[PDB]
């Protein structure tokens, strides 16, 4: 009967996307850098981690993604609101699509960074990760023949 949604979704502005899991948007007159939660692209080499060996074009993915997104929204979780760097953490959406599950759906970003209570969508993201693993898309280009837990 009444409209019912999940968490609090707020509108934002597309200022300039940097990487696939990082984009600068505007919020209530506040340009900040948001980073996809529960995801870690191999191209992003901020830490000593570096790119394993699949450095794809994630930045381009979110590039045309939010660029064509008729509406860019952000959903802060119930955990903290920013990281130790002040970055804003929130699941971004576009046209009703979860950008986080988008990259993980194309087998580009690997699920990771799990620190409760910031993982409300841990089962939904892990699900898209299982589909990208069976489809073997990009990073999932291994030779799953014998298989084994
Ligand atoms: C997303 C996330 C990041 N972090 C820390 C680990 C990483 O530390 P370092 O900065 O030392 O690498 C950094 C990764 O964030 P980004 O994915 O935005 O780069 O933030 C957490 O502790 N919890 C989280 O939920």
């Amino acid at each position: 009967a009444t409209s019912t949604k999940k968490l609090h979704k707020e509108p934002a502005t597309l200022i300039k996307a940097i990487d696939g899991d990082t984009v600068k948007l505007m919020y209530k007159g506040q340009p900040m850098t948001f980073r996809l939660l529960l995801v870690d692209t191999p191209e992003t080499k901020h830490p000593k981690k570096g790119v394993e060996k699949y450095g794809p074009e994630a930045s381009a993915f979110t590039k045309k993604m939010v660029e064509n997104a008729k509406k860019i929204e952000v959903e802060f979780d119930k955990g903290q609101r920013t990281d130790k760097y002040g970055r804003g953490l929130a699941y971004i959406y576009a046209d009703g699509k979860m950008v986080n599950e988008a990259l993980v759906r194309q087998g580009l970003a690997k699920v990771a960074y799990v620190y409760k209570p910031n993982n409300t969508h841990e089962q939904l993201l892990r699900k898209s990760e299982a589909q990208a693993k069976k489809e073997k898309l990009n990073i999932w280009s291994e030779d799953n023949a014998d298989s084994g837990q």
